[PDB]
């Protein structure tokens, strides 16, 4: 227990009034609008998203990095801080892991995540920077390079982080690279294309039978002319072209300007190849903050899709979800904290959502009471629920007046001299 | 001949001295370069893009429309006015109609394009407004609209363009719907597209042995929320979906802020499902401005894409190139006339590529020469080679200098009764 | 009463025993946090907001236009359309009125206010379409436009527009042209700018002493290229340079992609120019949607500026607020009533915020609890304080639903003709 | 010299047959249109940006670095660069200088640049990032923080600028800051503003008489909410209250998508407040690509604002012009020479335009004419004009072509330590 259990009994005492009263009083409200509250907490505990192992470190920016005290100076402790993550929301069971930036025995890394009640989701490969030691740079690419030293060096890394993930209980490896070009000219768009194809179909033909590979699109940064994976409509190119343990990561951030996102979910939906979700926040690029402080409703909206797929009958259906996010400015434990309970509550809401009448509304073009049926459900406060679910499993009722309480950072500082 | 040919011969002859000049120290940089100008002028005076009949009336805005004297009225004066850009630039043998904007009996309709000099290319359908007497209404959608009625109203609208355009020499229907929705929740996006890919499947069923079926995407606009066929990984799946007659149609000014066009253009080379383009420029949102007025190296590199398709012999690579604008503040025949032009300028800048070289710097990762090589093309003021082309065919040195010295734009106003 | 007050008192009776049980419980929880729910529903019963005449009839695109049933006749139509609005929401008192649109006799225009329990607000020029008679054509521009002569007429418009609504009780002009150019070269940009800065003088020298001159920009639509007062640093230039009764107006969706619009309001009203809004949402362009429907934490946050601004103490801040939206595929009188109700919803909101623990956190830099400060406000289900405000001031709890168990739609669509042409 | 002498000569007159018939043809064309092409190359002969110090080493990403060879060990060997780039474009006499990445001797800086036949543009301020024993850190805030005495440890960075640009011979102090917020409620945007603008005065008063203070506005980034200085509106405000010393640069890639900015650059102009440029292009954000690479003609539309101003004379007028670019996949000299001849070849072409038929048809109201005036300027290719001015200057006819030739990056490799590749870090 990283944050001790006395703590966090007394904290939920000290709020333990207050939560009866307004958890009491949205159950009458659901009530009388045909929902039982019980259902919806059942779901909500029941809700999970995986934390970044490169997320409870300050991040940074191309022009500084600012870090605050009782940095966590590697995968080790890293874990340490996301079992604070867990521990207080219970959210985030499972951590994503990063190679080389987490390399360590597998065998001490999954004993470690045992003792802290961790497990560990999809792995994620890194060409998109070189390690020393390293024969070929990534400078001009990796999985598309134009050498083919360069490219089977990538794969073999691709092939290491499974093995690495086999040791941990990872099911699932995650590929997004940098590779592009930044010029006009620089690449041939196709024959890229076609290189980074043949060598994302040697990691297939390595990928276990009981693994997924996620591709991950991205519009821009590094490459800022263009980018091989660039969009869901590449990416799904490259889903349906490597078979079908192969599907599509949607990275929130990571579309041009204006883009209907939630649009790009469904299709993906409709199509079979909706690997999973980088879940964070922007307002101008890959801005990689908290999720949902930014732009809450598109956060339900999208959780909305995800909510329909249920009630259209989808099948086969389990989405993976994760955080992506760098903290540049905050506590990064309080930050993945409200991040992972911002995700419980537009997926709450989204529970709310009266589909019955949705749908007769959209089969009618009733466009005004179809958007105010969403409306009545995302204006609807589950904070509650949210509170009530952490409370009854485990963790606080308010998470970062817990976790501040307990003065969990001071002592890592203490313990973390730099 | 809409244009006097005394007039046009006289116009070119003004003008010949300077271009003979221009075009003969072009021939010797270019020959400095490995390059024969004449491989350029051949090529180039096979390039063919197709007129809008919409696109030579005077276009507008939401808030207001600003007509100019000699409006074409109806199909038949617009066909007039399309004769006029071919007749000069030579480049633009093939006229888009839309239906039921250019409504007329087919008969005739060939006739007068027979008559003119003047094909026909996509035939273009119109779900996207209603009609008199229609007994559904499109307000909340056609090809997708939730009710099966209105469904197969569109379906049968789109079967009569297709009887259409077999009766006028089309082989291929343009397919651009505004179904979206305005707010959150209003439209179920998965079933709306469901709806779509059945209606479009009766379409495809429709389809001659010989035609094409061109879906276009759009960000938004009518619908500003979501749209159906809102981008080209919809679009793709459509294509993909419908079978093999079916492509995606890429109109330059239907993307997101920031979006790499040419690699779209790319993807879909490579995948054979490159239907074809409606081009035009724009800075904001799909402003449907002269093509290369504001942006001219993109277009530039979408041709390097097009150029590039064709020297690797890419199979099933036969994009249908049209222009799709609207002329709100300029003579609509002036600007049809320039863009065409700056069509052919970005591909004769696109041929001038030494794909060899370029080749060899993107294979050693050299690129800052690789971009270089692009530039060397593009800066080369390829207008000799345009003037020329259109001088040898029958077209004018400078179209829109000839067009202004007949004096054709008050002809037609004297022949058009303006509202006031 | 253009609603029949039977059918309020009916539908709002039978959402009576809801209401409590809601409004209470909000009470309760406000209160555990130092907030009294009755100092917020008094100000927020106070809170007006300007419905645009434009905005009662369907709206259109480029592309088409689809009307509903019972569309306006005119002006007339419009103000009854909007007696009906103001009725059920009892947030928009107040009608913005566009010339030569809804050009009719002053004193009529008065007197079917008056009758209605209607008022005033910003009148509107128009010289962005060219009106029959014109002796120049706005083709290529109004206030701006190279020719002497149509700068004039363009500002003689204007000054007719000041006459009206010094007549029926208006206090401010608004000025929005789609002035600007489709291709580079086409205009001079500086001497544009200063065609229309000469134009703006003249008709800011028609101004009575209380009345106010509001510019508002936009960075395209009609022009593709450029347009004269593009934003609000052109925007600002144009208030300072006119005088003290000139302001800038700002309108949501004329921003570029990804503009940070809270900031703009902030910076205005620090050097004293912001003079109001038109809200609306969009998602691409200036789409003229529905107030919140597509991004309401962008809505609080702005308004979250307009209260800290009274928090700060500015001194003389009394910014309008209107309504500007086009509904295309909504029963208009339905979208402008929700509209209204969303605005209401997100200046609540902003009242709920803790600035005295805000403060605090901005000072110490403790960016997470100061962005979870503003969303414990936001993130709090204002609707009660919003049906009781309605309650209490003769509206109803449920505007919409009442709205159409009035039936009110289709006895208008009997009394009045559609365009047959 | 950086270039042997020989190698210059010997490919210019590999290259000056070609270079004499292009000139010749382009000349005789530009006569056919009334131009005088010898005015025009005189005057671009003339035209100088300044290269930034920190654009000669390799940049990176918030996610990458990966260093070429022979990168500069510090600012003498980014001098010895920079003199590559002027000695063979003759574009780029001045370097500007980023403190403390810059930090020197005040005295053998001077002595390296007039050795180097160099000068020192703008200096550049840097409290975006914290540096060694620095008391207070900058994370939130540096001009503009809430805490008084990082507010004055800014204020003092700068005045130590100004006072090292005064030992070197700059004129000017440029500042840009990542000052903002990146969560809504962070920051009170008025509050933060007026600290940020108190501090500001207090740097203007240590400002010397004949000196000019920019100030740098971006959109975002390192801020991602909220940025103080986010856009020129604000930046106009700045420089309007601060006083004439004070005035606004515009970084090209700093605005939001598709921002008319060449409109900015007319307004600035028109009030007097257009300090200077930063030069590059982007496609996406602020990409800080090579100048004109991705949007040529959008370079030369500014220039096209510059150009009328230099044509009707607003006099004292002299914006600054300078580069600022991270070159991550090339060889960083290659590129800023490259970045330079675009920067001059817009305005040649800018000075190719007929003004007096672009007014006529612009009161004329003659929209395809106007458009097609400024077209029939921007697609004549001026290379022969950029060559030949560089070939009668000291320089090269195919500055990359010769400076592959000289060796000067395999010789610099062998005489510098070998880089690491690494995290993000520009
Ligand atoms: C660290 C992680 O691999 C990274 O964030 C990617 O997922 C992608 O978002 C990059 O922009
Ligand atoms: C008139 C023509 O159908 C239309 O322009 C479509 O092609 C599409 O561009 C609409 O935005
Ligand atoms: C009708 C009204 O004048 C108009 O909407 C303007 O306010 C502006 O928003 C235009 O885009
Ligand atoms: C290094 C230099 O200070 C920096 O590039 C600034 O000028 C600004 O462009 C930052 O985005
Ligand atoms: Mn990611
Ligand atoms: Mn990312
Ligand atoms: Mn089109
Ligand atoms: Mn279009
Ligand atoms: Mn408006
Ligand atoms: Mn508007
Ligand atoms: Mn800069
Ligand atoms: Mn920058």
């Amino acid at each position: 227990f990283r944050i001790a259990q006395d703590v966090v009994a007394r904290e939920n005492d000290r709020r333990a009034s207050a939560l009866k009263e307004d958890y009491e009083a949205l159950g009458a409200n659901l009530a009388r609008r045909g929902v039982d509250i019980e259902a919806v907490t059942a779901k909500v505990e029941k809700f999970f998203v995986a934390v970044p192992s490169w997320g409870v470190g300050t991040g940074g920016t191309r022009f500084a990095r600012f870090p605050g005290t009782g940095e966590p100076r590697g995968i080790f402790d890293k874990l340490d801080d996301c079992a604070v993550i867990q521990q207080l929301t219970r959210a985030t069971p499972n951590v994503s892991l990063h190679i080389p930036w987490d390399k360590a025995d597998p065998k001490e890394l999954k004993a470690r995540g045992d003792a802290l009640g961790l497990g560990f989701d999809a792995m994620n490969s890194n060409t998109f920077s070189d390690a020393p030691g390293q024969a070929h740079s990534y400078k001009y690419g990796s999985l598309s390079h134009t050498n083919a030293a360069t490219r089977a060096q990538a794969v073999e890394h691709n092939l290491e982080c499974i093995e690495i993930g086999k040791a941990i209980g990872s099911k699932a490896l995650t590929v997004w690279i940098g590779d592009g070009s930044n010029f006009p000219g620089q690449s041939n768009f196709t024959r890229a294309f076609e290189r980074y194809l043949s060598a994302m179909a040697e990691i297939y033909k390595g990928l276990p039978d009981d693994w997924k590979l996620f591709s991950e699109h991205k519009m821009y940064e590094p490459a800022f002319y263009s980018t091989v994976v660039q969009d869901w409509g590449t990416n799904y190119l490259i889903a349906q072209t490597l078979g079908p343990k192969a599907q599509c990561l949607v990275d929130l951030g990571h579309h041009a300007p204006n883009t209907n996102i939630e649009m790009i979910v469904a299709r993906l939906i409709q199509f079979g190849k909706l690997g999973g979700f980088h879940f964070n926040d922007s307002k101008y690029g890959d801005d990689d903050l908290d999720a949902g402080a930014i732009e809450p409703y598109r956060l339900f909206l999208v959780f909305n899709e995800l909510v329909d797929a249920e009630a259209r009958g989808v099948k086969g259906f389990h989405p993976a979800h994760m955080i992506d996010q760098f903290h540049n400015v905050t506590d990064p434990i309080e930050s993945l904290i409200n991040s992972a309970n911002e995700i419980r509550r537009a997926y709450a809401q989204a529970l709310l959502v009266d589909r019955a009448a949705l749908s007769g509304y959209q089969e009618d073009n009733d466009a005004l009471m179809a958007t105010e049926t969403l409306k009545r459900a995302y204006r609807t406060d589950v904070e509650p629920i949210l509170a009530e679910a952490r409370r009854r499993t485990g963790g606080a009722v308010d998470p970062v007046a817990t976790y501040r309480a307990s003065g969990y950072r001071a002592r890592v500082a203490a313990e973390r001299p730099a």
